[PDB]
């Protein structure tokens, strides 16, 4: 049980945050990522709309089965592509989504195309406010009127948990990522300390714990890239890769994390089954921790 | 970290116990369980010696790969069968093993046959000293000269974690399970607070934390029965059963448990890979806490 009063955000119906066992883990699947084979042209954003819709429908079905809510991680390598992906996701699901690119220019360009739209303001989460933020980026976010952002403490200048908290809260001549987000008009902070590698997921989790202990902001992480780069375990195939990934993805949840970016949406069928299991065991503990479930839509009441 | 100095037992080379991240999880796989296809007659103990050897060799190979030590859970439905099983296990592996049965009289009868053999004293762990222990059971343990036992610190009328203090130490006119074990000459106590169903695994792990925090006895549990009665998951097949099992089996390790009885040995290939992943992340946290690894044979140093 965390020291600080926890912030619980309602992002277009999706509850995220709170004390362990209060709300089920929010699961965030990636679509149109680099090498996603349903995309025929990643520069123009041409993709199989039926295959994309099938992934979105599968997410809704799995969510209804376990009670784990979902936010879609929408990735793009170009302004043209990411704009079209966001348009598709707006029309083909009711779920919130991350506006995601490794390129800040792509995120900013795509956000500019979407203008001032109350549906964008309710559903679009900026991924992310990170160390390389510019005033142009913060101005673009404020102009769009966004209220929720992922705050990413992934930095190879900030390896240890307390160094990642320094990046978040600020230190010396740096305002920090939370202060930067607030200047852009962000009022809701989904804190992702970043995952450097599989073993250091415990450090990521320690950073999540400090965030919930001190600030009460929802904490999560994105360990998929780290798991996929684990050649030794990936080499073993099914089901050895999936159980290893499950151990990595569930670990932060066992230590009280609120959300997981689990990687490609195609992995949702086994990810939901593992995360729902961990959620059910955590919620069963609620009497011992003094926590009350905030919803009846919870794995503990659904998966057995 | 736990306040009490942690008991670390050396059972024929297998280290069990210690502070979180100090020693890898000890994995206890079941053989000759009810319905095990390598047994054709559970009353006479007619079993596939080639298949039994292959499972033991697989366990040795997986242990060598990850660094997770193993103890064999040897189950029998008759005195004749369990005696033959133990004779086979003594000859065909070097691992310690649990003398295990649903029926106390099967365990008692098996000990009479095996006798006060120095190898039995060093490798046989009694499973288990439980609420309903009899004087003839304690006499059989003492006459066999056993030194290590599983203490099933479970009462179907003491479900709160704190109540394990009462079960172990005793209360009112009831002798504690530790006192009972010590009367039978037991010097080393592996505490299993017991598992009712998958969800209650969180109460089992809270009980393990209480025992380690206050007494420092190695703590573990046996969640396999609860998972195998989860027909909604088991009938889904691969990889859904494996990742669900992985979530259940890894959870106690994430809260500082020392051993897991993971059920049928046939599951060892995916259990070792999942548990080793959790062990690695926990040990990497040692770099922040200053807890030192008690061995270089650890998943953190092996699986990447």
């Amino acid at each position: 049980k965390f020291t600080a009063q926890q912030h619980v955000y309602d992002i277009n119906g999706v509850k995220v945050g709170g004390q362990p066992g209060e709300y089920p883990t929010v699961l965030i699947g990636s679509i149109f990522y680099r090498g996603h084979k349903i995309v025929s042209d990643g520069q123009k954003g041409i993709f199989d709309k039926d295959a994309a819709k099938a992934l979105l429908d599968q997410e809704a079905e799995l969510s209804a089965e376990t009670g784990n809510p979902f936010i879609i991680d929408v990735l793009g390598e170009s302004v043209e592509a990411l704009t079209k992906y966001v348009e598709f996701i707006l029309e083909n699901t009711t779920a919130p989504f991350l506006l995601d690119s490794i390129s800040p220019d792509v995120r900013v360009g795509a956000l500019k195309n979407l203008g001032k739209d109350p549906e964008i303001q309710k559903r679009l989460i900026y991924n992310s406010i990170e160390e390389h933020y510019t005033e142009e980026e913060l101005a673009a976010i404020k102009e769009a009127g966004l209220k929720t952002a992922v705050i990413l403490a992934f930095s190879k200048k900030a390896l240890k948990p307390n160094a990642r908290i320094d990046l978040l809260q600020g230190k010396d001549d740096k305002e920090g990522l939370i202060a930067a987000a607030k200047r852009a008009g962000i009022e809701q902070f989904l804190v992702d300390p970043g995952v450097l590698d599989v073993a250091s997921n415990s450090w990521t989790t320690e950073a999540i714990n400090v965030v919930k202990e001190q600030f009460g902001y929802p904490g999560g992480c994105a360990p998929s890239n780290a798991v996929y780069l684990w050649k030794k375990m990936r080499s073993k195939g099914t089901p050895f890769f999936e159980v290893a990934g499950a151990a990595v993805f569930t670990y932060p949840i066992t230590q009280g994390a609120d959300f997981i970016l689990y990687g490609p949406m195609m992995n949702a069928p086994w990810v939901y089954r593992a995360i729902a299991t961990t959620d059910a065991m955590i919620a069963y503990n609620n009497k011992l921790t003094g926590v009350k479930m905030g919803t009846t839509e919870h794995p503990l009441l659904k998966i057995f």
